[PDB]
């Protein structure tokens, strides 16, 4: 159970460093950059998918299971990836993504073939309705029908995301064979691991039952198949109990009991899972605009939906810490202050992460504070951007321009996307040549040389944190318990762990808060583990917190 005590680095690698200087990031681009993750201390590196694919989802859109894309490299590439990495005494996780394949992927050129072809059931193909129409009213993640029409054989193939990703029929064992042999092929490679992508999505109701009545629903069934924890166990069973592996799901539609069926151990099928409960509280429930209609940053709501993630899980199951990954704002920008505050609002958002029950992911560019980009909507690439706008502000107009254009700037998958800032050289010093994005225009200010270079680093921080983690082992296996539940600034708790407790407060307000112990803790004497301000104190009964203010301190 190394998993437990881990802490992992997320590479999204075309945006990582480019050592070939086309602009894009690649294999042998990670490989110069170990030793700097190394330093930081994480021990698992999870890299975004390089399988080959023409990019219609920037890798989510597989082609070829069992070769690279050309612009990161070849597999000698990743395999000498794969050995650098166990050099360094690391692990590196895959993106295994195997709900959809891209429809360039010669399983789905056979299948769109014909009825009759071999490879036929190996994707999801239904009638028309009689008028023509789609076979129902399922909406697409990424705008539009989950249906595409095929003129050659008259039916419909399904897909969830874009149209260039066609799902795959878990239904057919062949299917299941397939996905398990490409998993032992890396695997016996030396592949430590599998993040699975939309994990919650590879059951199907074969009924596709409409949803109750906007023209494309995505909602309940979507999700949870009545099939997904039986093809879990099965892959547990036939490859992941005949490895010394990580897993984690990135667990589309979980909520807290559907986690426990996921990640109890007793029930033998993934480690641990990413949730979006906590990801949600920004945006209104049902919207028409999805994603797009933002809420303002509700600390009380994360805190809430925090807490029942620890404490479900406190004892059955793991949890996963993160707030960024490449689908994801900056969490500093998204929530907080990006600006005077900016370090102070970084290590308080670290704060309040790694001082949690669970394994910490700390994504690209996350330790050094990068921040969302003010370049302008035509800058952007993400195929989810091009289609929310023609649905969204073209055609349904339920957004303005100007509100989508606001909402895009907060919450665009993008702002995670744009090149990692190395220096404050040409392009950040993430490329010689042309990046295949532009660099944030704030990277002078933000990057690893002065976070290095500055004792005082957003950096040094983190790399604190997962140091602490490592010398204490109430970090990782005390419990859980929410303090001072209601207050609208302070996100405070305690963990417990064989006599000794953590407490953490964290001013999540850029205003002046208040902390006060429970009474029961009020004459404990601590010892300060980390802040974000320095500290002079053994008493914590009362702290009179500044802007974004961060204590960890552990009882003496
Ligand atoms: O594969 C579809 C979808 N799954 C979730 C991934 O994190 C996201 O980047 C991708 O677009």
């Amino acid at each position: 159970e190394w998993w437990k005590e881990a802490v992992v680095y997320q590479i999204y690698p075309r945006s990582f460093y480019d050592a070939n200087g086309d602009g894009f990031g690649d294999l042998q681009g990670v490989i110069q950059k170990l030793d700097y993750i190394k330093n930081l201390g994480a021990d698992v590196i999870w890299l975004s998918p390089v399988f080959d694919s023409p990019q219609d989802d920037n890798g989510y859109d597989i082609s070829d299971y069992k070769n690279m894309y050309e612009k990161f490299g070849t597999n000698e590439d990743m395999f000498q990836l794969i050995d650098e990495v166990h050099k360094r005494g690391m692990k590196i996780v895959m993106d295994l993504v195997v709900n959809h394949t891209s429809d360039e992927h010669a399983w789905f050129a056979e299948s769109r073939k014909s009825k009759d072809n071999p490879y036929r059931d190996y994707y999801l193909w239904k009638d028309p309705k009689p008028d023509g129409s789609e076979p129902n009213n399922w909406g697409s993640i990424f705008s539009g029908s989950a249906w595409t029409y095929d003129e050659g054989t008259g039916q419909y193939y399904l897909h969830y995301f874009s149209k260039k990703q066609p799902d795959l029929n878990w239904e057919n064992e062949a299917v299941r064979r397939e996905v398990y042999d490409v998993m032992r092929f890396w695997m016996d490679r030396g592949v430590d691991g599998w993040r699975m992508d939309v994990i919650g999505s590879i059951s199907k109701y074969t009924d596709f039952p409409d949803y109750e009545t906007r023209s494309y629903i995505v909602g309940r069934y979507h999700s949870n198949g009545p099939r997904l924890h039986e093809f879990i166990q099965e892959m547990n069973r036939e490859v992941l109990s005949h490895y010394d592996c990580m897993t984690v799901g990135e667990a589309n539609g979980s909520d807290i009991e559907e986690a426990k069926k996921y990640t109890d151990a007793s029930r033998q099928e993934l480690n641990m899972i990413f949730t979006f409960e906590h990801m949600d509280i920004d945006k209104e429930q049902n919207s028409p605009n999805g994603k797009w209609q933002i809420k303002p940053f509700d600390l009380i709501a994360l805190k809430k939906t925090m807490t029942r993630w620890q404490t479900g899980l406190m004892n059955v199951g793991w949890n996963t810490l993160y707030f960024e990954n490449h689908d994801q704002p900056r969490v500093i920008s998204r929530w907080g202050n990006d600006r005077k505050l900016r370090k102070e609002c970084a290590k308080a958002f670290a704060t309040v992460l790694h001082g949690m029950k669970g394994t910490p992911f700390i994504y690209q560019g996350e330790e050094i504070g990068m921040v969302n980009s003010d370049m302008p909507l035509e800058m952007y690439d993400d195929l989810e951007i091009k289609n929310a706008y023609r649905e969204l502000v073209v055609e349904n107009k339920t957004m303005s321009e100007k509100e989508f254009v606001k909402a895009v700037m907060i919450k665009g998958r993008d702002h995670a996307r744009t090149p990692m800032q190395w220096d404050a050289g040409k392009h950040a010093g993430f490329t010689a040549g042309d990046p295949w994005i532009p660099v944030n225009s704030r990277y002078q200010d933000i990057n690893v040389k002065e976070s290095l270079e500055d004792q005082d680093s957003i950096f040094f921080y983190y790399q604190k944190l997962i140091q602490l983690r490592k010398q204490y082992k109430i970090m990782i296996y005390g419990d859980y318990q929410l303090l001072q539940e209601n207050d609208p600034q302070v996100f405070s708790y305690l963990r417990e762990y064989r006599g000794e407790k953590l407490l953490v407060v964290v001013n999540l307000s850029e205003e002046k808060a208040l902390f006060e112990a429970p009474p029961e803790l009020i004459h404990e004497r601590w010892k300060v583990l980390i802040s974000n301000y320095p500290q002079e104190r053994a008493d914590l009964k009362s702290i009179s917190l500044k802007p974004y203010e961060a204590v960890m301190g552990i009882s003496i």
